[PDB]
């Protein structure tokens, strides 16, 4: 049967001390609530009812493309009241899973188990065992059935020893939610309608409440401040790193590795310490990434070595290429197979053909460079003062001497040779040699001021 | 009543295998003893009696500006003998707190509690509970009063089970210190006068000895070698990081963050992994610091992004500025609001006006650059061979073409335009265009040696 | 008496998901089996019998210079069968130690203890205590003698409580190995000949089997996948870091330090976070290494400071030199005492004499630079288009102006002065001043397009 989700995401997150609302703070570069939205979608949720409130304007702007139902909460009256704002949109015959926008690490797998355990017209409740359950709602079972959730201040000495606690995550059908939520009262010290009461109400109607235990407590932990968020970040990164290690990615130190997006990898990929992978990154076979590198939205072909302290974004690198150390590829850099980009080199929105080398102290922007070119040290592509940024076209088999200024728009045809210290403003023809004629003054017997 | 401190700092620290004396080794960039001196001052200590000895010459040079009384120890005869060298300078009616120069993490807060617990004419003793107290002096209480400190080799089976141990830190009044220290003997296996005997002597005179427990054992741990020092460093950095996280600084990985000095911050500040903050650093609201950055003595305005692998020192950065990646700001760099400093750029002792850009492969030193200038790639400010380093003055709205050499002293007035590859030795006037006339030799049909 | 080793190294390591065989994956930059080969050699092994199989071709190429006996295994029939392939080469009167190529952290010291404990005509067995010994062969002692090793599936309730387990490492004499290995059978669920049976067989012949316990369980752990390998890497690096810390090297964070080879150090050496030391590195007294540096095969003299994000390889640095930040020394860089190499500078296969400075945005390759030279910003040594890479010779006391192109082969003699923006193609004589005569067009009242 069908499934929909309700995600609670209205909290201010005061102890974040931020202008952002609580759930927009990120884990692995992705807002906490977006983790939960994605998980809900992976589960095959038909609708996703997002209960929002504080920072509502920023929620709308940051999540504008999410396929969610925008249910605004104007007052905090507990979890049952929040969920009831979404309940008119529940289908009687679909399951509803309740989730929390500030508890981002809940997994599809745990939720599949939970959903499978839900007995007809009953509830599946997610629980977890804690060594010190102090302050959490104790799960009371009679026989092997869950009958109630007893809060810390209500529990007796025998109940306080119960290690199994309530996580707040539960599954029931829509009809049962609409029915039971209407029977929830708020006659308590907080004056709030509590979702925990659905466990009692279910048993009241001779409906079964089954418990499923979470794999890791971190799946159900919420982040109330940046310290707690950092702990979730580290647990998540370790989990990501472990998965990649077991798939055969050699990550030299998984405690010094960060993935903030998605990584597709070949075999025998080696990643040294302090690498950051962002957005969508694809690495071919036998790719070696040196220490300190940052790759954001890149495709790296087989057998490429990226040496230390290289920063790449929105770029493509062909097989057997060599990048770094201290290389900068900015958006639109496309390096063909067997290319060489060296230290203190910046490539922006340019194509560099097979076998070409750009090895020192160079800026190439808005350029097309052909195959087997030699781009000498200190070469700079530049523009005239004025408007837009025009293109430099360099053909195949061109030698560009060190410190050459290539002033766009300009074309250098196949097989040209440009001497060092040249300023190229006019097009260079095929097999044309251009060398700068220098005027120098020579003074003999000049004694230095030393 | 008044307070003064005695800090023991005479040890050689042989297992450091260093030419430095023990207490000059640093935690968070600050000598261990300086941590303790500062804490003593935070407590409002009137005098700080520093017992020193080994590496005395280096102690004097490194701590020359500290407001301490320099009490030289010529021989090791135990803690009571060390403290007695300072005792002639104790005021009868002030409290005296005893501290250790190689135990740097003792907190003001713990010491306030200790000082408050000191009963009139009595002693307040700092204690700590250990799971394995083996080798530490056991605290013996009778009723709820501390009566003795029993050393490991003296303790009976029942006493060896006591988990509460002596840390060595204590508070008493000056009169009581002068009195009891004179009654301490050295008839023991080390032949040393022990400060622990003051607990007995106090009870002997019907004076009360009250115990206060330290928060963390790391407050009372001493560093005897670099391994132990590293452990103190890591605990201290984690504590610093946690505080900042709870104040709302987003530190992506607190295990990969270092603060060596002081940080003042706005809201929504983000600090990526492997950042080092040194000296006095001020960050405004919404500052983003990328991976690998080093900031030493800097002021960074609101909304500034510092991209990866940038190194900044003794610099000021205005709001909405953009720095990095691979940017170097050396002392005296002053960047106005909305400026742009890019990769492989070095700025030294220069002012850069609002909206100006210095984006590639450039050295600017001893310069004033105005507002809305375009400093092209490969631009270098330089001097003539000889003496001092003179100034380059660039006005507002100037375009400096790529690879221009600006030879100081020189001035370029408002609205000037300088073509690429130019050497500027003479002043440039307002709205003056200077372009380099090149001589080139063109040879057609030059077949490259390929 | 003599000693030889047998190392089992035939496994495929399927869960590495690699084209490499299991034991060629590295710890600290060195293949796992090479760790074990070296340890065996440190113990004074006369022969080293390497049992190999999967990835045999790659084993031969990667380990071609190892002094090992190449014993090929064509089928897996257990540890006793593997060892028996080597047994014809055992000398009757030498000890034989059995080791595993995928258990790289076994120490010489532990193995010395093991070898000393071996009773005449008996076996010394390496054991370890585990809190949870589930799945490991339990060591059964009668009196205080080891009589058997009982496997998990065979053990009774009382035996399952035994915490002491078999590591697989053992020592016996060659005659005893040849004898007992021939009596090992394979009538078991795997159909394999097990080395564990030698413990029974020894007791059968009234020979004593003595047990020695490993220091750390990590000495006997094998790496079956990259996750487990990473754990061995981290344990090994921490152990290396701890040793250096206790020798008096100040390593600011040992969890962010990597040694992949050997380090020789002086006193008062300081190493900041995220440094990587590779190959053979020698650091003199008071060397300071800043954050992010990479040193591979370098010799660094006394009092040298290497500032952040510098990468050095196959280089020599004289005393009191200053390198970085953002410096690149490539193979064959030789810097004399009191030299200065600054940001965005690349030095390759060049000698730089005493007191000389190369401080910005510079490439020096295949060069000899004398003493007290000033190599200005933007200076580039380059070649003509064509064949080999020729040399630039710069004498003592030379000033090379910013942006100078030095076109090899060329010589600049003692005391020469070269103005900024010069292209040097012809030799420069002693005390010769060369300055570039520029042609510039000046246009007044040029209004910029702004
Ligand atoms: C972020 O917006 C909301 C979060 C809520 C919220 N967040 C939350 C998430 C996870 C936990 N985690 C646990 O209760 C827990 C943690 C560990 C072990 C067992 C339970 C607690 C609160 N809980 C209840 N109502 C909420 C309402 C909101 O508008
Ligand atoms: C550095 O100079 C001195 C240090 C001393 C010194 N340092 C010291 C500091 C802290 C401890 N810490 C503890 O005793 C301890 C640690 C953990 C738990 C309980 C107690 C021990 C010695 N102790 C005694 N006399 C000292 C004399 C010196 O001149
Ligand atoms: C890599 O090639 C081989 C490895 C083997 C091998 N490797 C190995 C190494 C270490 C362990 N470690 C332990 O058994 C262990 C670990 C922890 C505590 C106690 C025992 C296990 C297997 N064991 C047995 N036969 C082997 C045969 C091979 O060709």
């Amino acid at each position: 049967k069908a499934l929909s989700a309700v995600i609670l995401a209205a909290g201010k997150g005061t102890r974040m001390y931020s202008d952002l609302p609580k759930v927009l703070h990120t884990i692995a570069g992705k807002p906490m609530v977006k983790h939960v939205i994605d998980t809900a979608h992976q589960l095959g949720s038909e609708n996703i009812h997002l209960i929002y409130g504080h920072g509502g304007d920023l929620m709308r702007t940051h999540l504008a493309n999410e396929q969610v139902n925008w249910v605004l909460q104007t007052e905090q009256l507990g979890t049952a009241h929040a969920v009831q704002q979404a309940a008119p949109f529940f289908k009687d015959n679909e399951n509803i899973v309740v989730l929390y926008g500030d508890a981002p690490l809940i997994t599809k797998e745990t939720l599949e188990k939970l959903i499978e355990a839900k007995p007809e017209n009953g509830i599946a409740l997610l629980t977890v065992n804690l060594d010190n359950p102090t302050g959490y709602g104790r799960i009371i079972r009679e026989n092997g059935n869950v009958v109630a959730i007893v809060e810390q201040k209500d529990a007796n000495a025998e109940q306080l020893n119960i290690k199994e606690v309530n996580t707040g995550v539960m599954v029931s059908d829509g009809a049962s939610f609409k029915k039971w939520l209407a029977r929830v009262g708020n006659n308590n010290a907080q004056g709030e309608y509590y979702l925990t009461d659905l466990i009692a109400l279910a048993n009241q109607d001779n409906c079964q409440v089954v418990a499923v235990q979470a794999t890791d407590v971190m799946e159900v932990e919420g982040a109330n401040n940046r310290l707690q968020l950092a702990a979730l970040e580290r647990y998540f990164q370790n989990k990501q790193a472990s998965k990649l290690l077991l798939e055969g990615v050699m990550i030299y130190d998984p405690a010094r590795f960060d993935l903030r997006g998605t990584l597709e990898h070949g075999k025998d990929v080696e990643i040294d310490v302090n690498v950051i992978i962002e957005g969508n990154v694809k690495l071919g076979d036998r790719v070696k990434i040196g220490t300190g590198c940052v790759l954001k939205n890149v495709v790296i072909g087989n057998d490429v070595e990226i040496k230390p302290y290289s920063v790449l974004e929105d770029s493509i690198v062909g097989e057997k290429a060599a990048i770094g150390p201290f290389s900068r590829l900015r958006p639109g850099a496309e390096l063909a197979a067997e290319t060489h980009v060296g230290n203190f080199v910046e490539i922006k929105k340019s194509t560099v053909g097979k076998g070409s080398k750009v090895n020192h102290l160079t800026y190439v922007g808005d350029s097309e460079i052909g195959s087997n070119c030699n781009i000498g040290a200190g070469v700079i592509t530049c523009n005239y003062d004025g408007a837009n940024k025009f293109k430099t076209i360099i053909g195949d088999d061109v030698f560009v001497g060190s410190d050459t200024q290539l002033v766009a728009p300009v074309k250098v045809a196949n097989g040209a040779t440009i001497g060092a210290g040249t300023t190229i403003t006019r097009d260079v023809g095929e097999n044309e040699l251009v060398i700068t004629r220098v005027a120098q003054r020579h003074i003999q017997g000049w004694q230095r001021p030393i």
